[PDB]
């Protein structure tokens, strides 16, 4: 009886927790219309200011009318791919798999866990872990390294995954295509990318938690 | 235990119409900004060849983004809009309380249409039969919804006389606006009694 009750709570926990999948989903959609609006009041500027500018200075009005048109291409790009599933990757899982692909190359994973980041949108999740397993799929296609670092840090406002190896860069001095679609996502989120080849290679990628 | 897990169903469940809200305004939303694409694109293709005409896109792009996002702001925090079936019925009930008779023939319902659209259709109902209510001075209201080929049209239709001036273009410049933010139209004729036919495609 009471027996038979705390089976209904089974079942309402296991809704429950569908439904919580559809909350991500509604969460991923306002992460959406979020940026998709940012990237319309930016493209208004600067319009904008390309309309000052058809006399004044037309050679910096076609310069920034062909700085929307990149805007409008690359946000479309980032959207497209997410917006069936209103799904992505969660850092978590892609954290865990990157040590799955170091573990098959047999190269040493090494990460000190630390407070993890509260309050990151799914889309920047998902920007990231895309980023984070470009960079380690690089580490085990081209380093020959025999670690790899990955460090995952809440700065202030900003979320900062650093992959270190110890191998050799093998890229010419243009690199600039895994890394540049780093680049591309990591800026469509206001972000950034260094990469120090100096001594192994170190990408340190970069992403408002927000907007 | 079991309360609370209903309790919580109960609003989680909510979420089916809010997620499709939200897929609407990421349609939109991405619609406008390809919209905005093509036309700075043809602007900058124009800055020499027709200045003047390059000028009258960028201030048709910045229109675009301005009326978009004033769209959007309303919805965004809760995704919720207004049902096009229950706004038929509170404009009953307000032409009831005003004494004016409703006339509605009942046709096929719009099968397919965006929550966005619904929402802005509805939006509009009530602004067009609030107005027969304040200034018609009318003895009867007719509402028609209809399900033509890739759009909705619905006429409200009043008997009384039309108050505004020459240029009456504020619920109706309201109204024009966000039909034309999803693609519609709105036309008026006061010539006998005031006519007011809203337009929008379906998605
Ligand atoms: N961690 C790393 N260690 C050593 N070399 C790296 C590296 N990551 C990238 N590189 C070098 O930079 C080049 C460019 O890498 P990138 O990922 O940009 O394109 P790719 O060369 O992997 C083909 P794709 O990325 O399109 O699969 C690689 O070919 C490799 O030479
Ligand atoms: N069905 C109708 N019958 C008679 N007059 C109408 C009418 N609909 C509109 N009007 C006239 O047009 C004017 C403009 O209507 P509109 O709704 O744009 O602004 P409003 O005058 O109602 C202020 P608000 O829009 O905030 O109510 C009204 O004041 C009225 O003169
Ligand atoms: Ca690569
Ligand atoms: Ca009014």
């Amino acid at each position: 009886e009471r027996e038979r009750l705390e089976e209904k709570l089974e079942d309402a926990n296991e809704r429950i927790a569908e439904l919580v999948k559809l909350e991500e989903r509604q969460r991923m959609a306002r992460d959406l219309v979020d940026t998709l609006g940012q990237k319309l009041s930016l493209m208004g500027l600067k319009s904008d200011l390309a309309r000052k500018l058809i006399y004044k200075d037309p050679e910096q009005a076609a310069r920034e009318l062909k700085s929307v048109q990149q805007t409008a291409r690359t946000s479309l790009n980032e959207v497209r791919k997410i917006v069936s599933s209103m799904k992505g990757i969660r850092l978590k899982d892609e954290l865990i798999n990157i040590k799955q692909i170091l573990e098959a190359a047999d190269i040493m994973f090494i990460y000190e866990e630390e407070k993890w980041p509260e309050n990151i949108s799914l889309l920047n999740e998902n920007i990231l872990s895309m980023c984070l397993k470009e960079a380690v799929t690089n580490v085990v296609k081209h380093s020959q390294a025999k670690t790899c670092r990955v460090d995952i840090q809440q700065l202030w406002k900003e979320v900062v995954i650093t992959v270190s190896d110890d191998g050799t860069f093998k890229g010419e001095e243009n690199s600039f295509h895994g890394l540049l679609g780093m680049r591309e996502r990591l800026e469509f989120a206001n972000g950034s990318l260094h990469i120090d080849t100096e001594n192994g290679t170190k990408l340190t990628m970069a992403i408002p938690n927000n907007s």
